[PDB]
């Protein structure tokens, strides 16, 4: 399908992997709000993304998702801004074992809360009429790394409640779509595409490696 | 190795799964200090519990398990009376999704701090002895609950962080063995402290998960 006119919402995209995501979707015919609170890179990544897009398509916001207040008041600005909300990526997170706290609070917390934003605003019961949400985790949900071990307490977490919200969206018949992308940045913005332009993969778990490019785990 | 004249602490015995695994410890002779929140349910368990052992092999300190500065006092004043500390059983557990926040603070945060806490109080590396830690986890950190995902959350946390936390203390020399179990719907409660006991027998064994199943019995997860 053509994934014109929809508006998404990627959160942590000043810089990286997040970055590149926007892009894709920019040039995909959509409308990008990035979410971020690194002002100084976020405003440069939106100068350098405007040269080939219309200015219009593309907003920023700055809160770091740790706190629900914000998170919350970021959505309502998109979808306020924009008129409605249909792609939702979680990727912003932080490499660090010494305070593990902000490794757990950040990387596991917050995505908990953007799905179940998400959830609110695209749940077909309560408005809306769903769309998409996809968390972004890394082996260490799927593999022991012994050397980070809050890292992969975090991603088990993430490859865990993705499955069980998922289950819960398609018990309540809700339209909204849980998905998470555990890979090993460009051939990474390639998988958004690939989830997003299906509607029949939703609650799975999928990994991009070398070994076989884009593909999807059994479990 | 030997069991008879150890240290153990299990946090949240004062009923249930928690308190099989005390009652277990006492019949093998080691010398345990409960830990729980709920008083009135672990003063009747401390009562029936010297019943069949002797009064001076036991203890109970009230704390839950969230509070740092409060389990860093238990573990303090459990080496201030044993004098040593051997066995940590991080077991704490409930269950809930309205308040989201405090499922994820219970069952993921306190077991690692305890594990820390164990950690600093067991590694030969700053003057200690050696033992076991063990963390109290489910099938729920292996397969998708439908209602309850902060749940899946937290005991999936607990399996990633027990098998990494386990391989990097033994990569560091440090002796201390880290491991968690996972038990069924609860199945004969005894079947868990029938559990415990086990881990602190075997020293060939760190970071394994044990399932207990009603179709085959206990076996453990495959990596
Ligand atoms: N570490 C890796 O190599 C892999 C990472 N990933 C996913 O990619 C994410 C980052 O990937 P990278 O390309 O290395 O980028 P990165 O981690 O270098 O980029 C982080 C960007 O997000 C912002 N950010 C991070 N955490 C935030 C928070 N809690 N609140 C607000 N802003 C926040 C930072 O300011 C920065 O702008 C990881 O969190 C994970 O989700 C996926 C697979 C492998
Ligand atoms: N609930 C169940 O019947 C089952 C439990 N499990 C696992 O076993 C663990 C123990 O469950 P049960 O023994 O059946 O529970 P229970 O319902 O018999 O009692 C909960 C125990 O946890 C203690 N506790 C709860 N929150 C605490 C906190 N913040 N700090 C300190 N102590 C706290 C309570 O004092 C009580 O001792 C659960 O956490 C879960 O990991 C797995 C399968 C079935």
């Amino acid at each position: 399908m053509h994934v014109n006119g929809k508006v998404a919402l990627v959160t942590g995209a000043a810089q990286g992997i997040g970055r590149a995501f926007a892009e894709a979707l920019l040039l995909k015919g959509a409308k990008v709000a990035l979410v971020d609170w690194n002002l100084e890179a976020g405003v440069q990544c939106k100068a350098a993304l405007d040269e080939q897009f219309e200015p219009q398509k593309t907003l920023f916001i700055q809160c770091d998702v740790a706190d629900q207040q914000q998170l919350r008041d970021t959505f309502r600005k998109v979808v306020d801004h924009f008129g409605r909300l249909d792609i939702l990526v979680n990727n912003a997170g932080v490499n660090n074992e010494k305070n593990w706290e902000k490794t757990l609070q950040i990387n596991l917390v917050s995505v908990i809360s953007g799905t179940y934003l998400g959830l609110d605003y695209m749940s077909k019961q309560n408005g809306g009429e769903g769309g998409i949400i996809i968390n972004m985790s890394s082996l260490a949900g799927l593999m022991p790394v012994a050397q980070q071990p809050v890292y992969c307490a975090s991603k088990h977490g993430i490859v865990g409640f993705t499955r069980s919200a998922a289950l819960a969206a398609n018990l309540m018949n809700s339209g909204v779509r849980l998905n998470a992308i555990c890979p090993g940045p460009p051939l990474i913005a390639n998988g958004l595409i690939t989830l997003i332009e299906d509607d029949a993969l939703n609650g799975a778990i999928m990994k991009i490696t070398t070994s076989k490019g884009i593909h999807f785990q059994d479990y």
